């Protein structure tokens, strides 16, 4: 469908980080993620879940996606996940707010916690 | 692995809400999620991710998962992902956060995501 | 009012930091702020707003405030806000999420601000 | 101080709201609010903190404000609080998250916090 379509690619944030998705046909999100700051090295296999029969009515396509900064090169013992919608047309954009934990002690668990906001385009 | 075991089960939050989880071997989740609250009935897919290699200097193992609120009963068109850390011993816990995203239009994107905390107990 | 008579007093969170608040007549929150953890030391200047005429069809009464992170003893080079709802009775809340951002490069900004959810009681 | 002359003065976010600010000699922040959008109308007191004494080796000046969704016109039972640091330059910006907290029942908690993102410049 569309949003299957239109979401899956290469997408870019302002960071210069790079996400790479393939959308299947019932709502699943497949892909890598490599991240141009922080703990991180090469590519981290991301997957997540989106919305596969959007209202038709002007709103986004919602989506979610989770990475866990554990790969063969490097492991932060972290896990990010984007929560954000889908929006097409000629300049395609996924905009997101994302939460990104660090395993910590109890003491430490009030400072666990990042959040931050990322925008996707496929350039 | 330990973290593997420990995640992998029934899990229930404070609103009553059910989370019900298998922890992969080198770093998936899959399983389902029914809402005590909000436009929800059943169960709906899940997938996330957790740190397959976690610290053992004390410190929770980070995890994330997405659900997209679509299935066979309802469609609300919104997506959350939640972000936190497994803490085990006898009264194991999953503390997190979460962000849930409505599709919108784009002049009502500002308020297209709520935030809010939830802590899950085997219990 | 009674959100004013409410508001004001000495409250405590699940840190075991103190947070002593005087609520005006119309809107406005001072007070003092010192927290149990991080990088600071006595206690910090607060100001802050609250809904001084709140809906009584049992809503909870929203209000927020904010710490900058500098006083005569240490200075973190940060702000934390926070946001939530008092709820009275004879075991009166306030229910918070927060974010504390730190100054940061621009490079850093990525991972300026954490966020956290506190619950405050008089107890 | 510097920090104090850079923070005062008109800003615009992207929705194209008003920020009026006066910054204070040790730490206050006072002034106005009017969003472009949401259940708001005319001008709303605002008070908040920020660093005074920012570290000059490259780092933002961190700041928070509240705003409490009532004024003599309107009252969404509501309260915003802002949190970010300032930038400097020819092209001063004042990036912030925010966190949005409605009275709601408890019932209803779950869903009382909106979340998001807005960058302020003086043009
Ligand atoms: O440092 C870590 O713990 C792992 C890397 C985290 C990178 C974060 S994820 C959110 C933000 N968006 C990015 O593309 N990179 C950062
Ligand atoms: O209303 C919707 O759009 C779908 C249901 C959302 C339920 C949310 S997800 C976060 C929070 N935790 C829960 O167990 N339920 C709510
Ligand atoms: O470390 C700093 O930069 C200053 C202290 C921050 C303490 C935070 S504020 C949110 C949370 N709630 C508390 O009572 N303490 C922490
Ligand atoms: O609808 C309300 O409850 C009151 C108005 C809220 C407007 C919000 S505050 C965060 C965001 N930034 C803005 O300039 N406007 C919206
Ligand atoms: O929701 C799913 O993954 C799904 C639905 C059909 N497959
Ligand atoms: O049974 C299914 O279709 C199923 C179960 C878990 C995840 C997914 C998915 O991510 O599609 N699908
Ligand atoms: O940007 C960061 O926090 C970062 C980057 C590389 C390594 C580390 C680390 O080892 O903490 N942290
Ligand atoms: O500069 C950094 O990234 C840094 C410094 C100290 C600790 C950590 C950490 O614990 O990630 N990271
Ligand atoms: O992480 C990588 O592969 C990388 C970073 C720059 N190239
Ligand atoms: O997968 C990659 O791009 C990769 C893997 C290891 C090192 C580097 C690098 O040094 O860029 N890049
Ligand atoms: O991963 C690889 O083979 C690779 C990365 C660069 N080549
Ligand atoms: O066939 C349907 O259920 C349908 C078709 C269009 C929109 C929606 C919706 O927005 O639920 N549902
Ligand atoms: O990213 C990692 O796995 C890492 C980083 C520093 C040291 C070690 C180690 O000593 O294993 N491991
Ligand atoms: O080089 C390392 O220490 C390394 C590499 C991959 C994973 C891990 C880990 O999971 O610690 N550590
Ligand atoms: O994984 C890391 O190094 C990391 C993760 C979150 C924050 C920080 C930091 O603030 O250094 N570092
Ligand atoms: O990271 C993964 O899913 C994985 C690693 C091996 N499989
Ligand atoms: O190639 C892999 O192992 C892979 C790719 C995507 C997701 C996952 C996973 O969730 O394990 N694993
Ligand atoms: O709790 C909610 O917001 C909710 C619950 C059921 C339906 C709807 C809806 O149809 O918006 N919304
Ligand atoms: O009471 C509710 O849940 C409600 C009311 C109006 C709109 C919506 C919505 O758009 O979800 N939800
Ligand atoms: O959603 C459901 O199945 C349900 C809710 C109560 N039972
Ligand atoms: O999967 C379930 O529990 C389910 C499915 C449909 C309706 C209901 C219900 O009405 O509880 N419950
Ligand atoms: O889904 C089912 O079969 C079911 C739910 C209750 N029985
Ligand atoms: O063998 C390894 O890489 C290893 C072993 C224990 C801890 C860590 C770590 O925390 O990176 N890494
Ligand atoms: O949850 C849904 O899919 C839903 C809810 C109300 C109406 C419709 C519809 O008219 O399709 N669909
Ligand atoms: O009953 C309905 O309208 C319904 C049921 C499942 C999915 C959807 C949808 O995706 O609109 N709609
Ligand atoms: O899916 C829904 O009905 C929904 C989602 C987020 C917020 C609300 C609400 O505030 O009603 N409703
Ligand atoms: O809003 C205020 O502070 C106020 C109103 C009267 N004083
Ligand atoms: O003019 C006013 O009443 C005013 C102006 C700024 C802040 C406040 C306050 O916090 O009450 N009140
Ligand atoms: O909990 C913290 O991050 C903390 C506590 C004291 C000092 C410092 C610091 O100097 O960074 N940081
Ligand atoms: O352990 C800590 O609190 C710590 C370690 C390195 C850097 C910082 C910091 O920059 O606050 N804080
Ligand atoms: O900060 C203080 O005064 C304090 C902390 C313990 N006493
Ligand atoms: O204001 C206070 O409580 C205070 C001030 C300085 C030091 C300490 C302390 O060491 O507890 N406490
Ligand atoms: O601040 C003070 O005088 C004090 C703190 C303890 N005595
Ligand atoms: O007199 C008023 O404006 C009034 C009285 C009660 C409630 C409300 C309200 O909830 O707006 N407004
Ligand atoms: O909290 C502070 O102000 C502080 C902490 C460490 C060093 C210094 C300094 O060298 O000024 N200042
Ligand atoms: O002891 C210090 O360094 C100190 C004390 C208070 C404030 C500051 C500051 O603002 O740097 N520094
Ligand atoms: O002010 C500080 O020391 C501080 C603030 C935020 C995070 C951290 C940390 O992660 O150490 N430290
Ligand atoms: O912190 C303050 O407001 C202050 C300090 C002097 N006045
Ligand atoms: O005693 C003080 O200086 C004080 C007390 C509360 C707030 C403020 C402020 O916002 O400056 N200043
Ligand atoms: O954007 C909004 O949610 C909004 C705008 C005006 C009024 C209302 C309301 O009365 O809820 N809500
Ligand atoms: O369209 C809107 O803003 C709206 C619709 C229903 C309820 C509310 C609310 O309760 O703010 N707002
Ligand atoms: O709110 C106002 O005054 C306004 C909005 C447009 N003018
Ligand atoms: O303070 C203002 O700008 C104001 C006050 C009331 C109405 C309006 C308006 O209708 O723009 N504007
Ligand atoms: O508030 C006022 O006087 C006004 C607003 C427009 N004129
Ligand atoms: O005089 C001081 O305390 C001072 C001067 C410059 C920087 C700092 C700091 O960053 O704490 N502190
Ligand atoms: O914004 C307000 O105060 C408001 C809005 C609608 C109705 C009422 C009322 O009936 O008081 N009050
Ligand atoms: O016109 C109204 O209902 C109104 C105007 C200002 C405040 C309030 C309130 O606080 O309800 N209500
Ligand atoms: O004050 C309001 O009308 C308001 C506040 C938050 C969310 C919404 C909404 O989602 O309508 N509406
Ligand atoms: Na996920
Ligand atoms: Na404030
Ligand atoms: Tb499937
Ligand atoms: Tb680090
Ligand atoms: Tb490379
Ligand atoms: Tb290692
Ligand atoms: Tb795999
Ligand atoms: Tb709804
Ligand atoms: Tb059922
Ligand atoms: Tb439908
Ligand atoms: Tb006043
Ligand atoms: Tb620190
Ligand atoms: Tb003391
Ligand atoms: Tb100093
Ligand atoms: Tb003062
Ligand atoms: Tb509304
Ligand atoms: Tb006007
Ligand atoms: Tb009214």
């Amino acid at each position: 469908g569309a949003a299957e379509a239109g979401i899956t690619g290469t997408w870019y944030n302002q960071l210069g980080s790079t996400f790479i998705v393939t959308a299947g046909a019932d709502g699943a999100l497949t892909g890598t993620y490599e991240s141009a700051v922080g703990n991180a090295e090469s590519r981290y296999v991301l997957t997540g879940r989106y919305d596969s029969a959007p209202a038709t009515d002007g709103s986004g396509t919602a989506l979610g996606w989770t990475v866990a900064w554990k790969n063969n090169y490097r492991n932060a013992h972290s896990a990010t996940t984007w929560s954000g919608q889908y929006v097409g047309g000629a300049e395609a954009r996924i905009n997101t707010q994302w939460l990104l934990t660090s395993g910590t002690t109890e003491a430490n668990a009030w400072k666990s916690t990042l959040v931050g906001h990322d925008t996707f385009t496929k350039v």
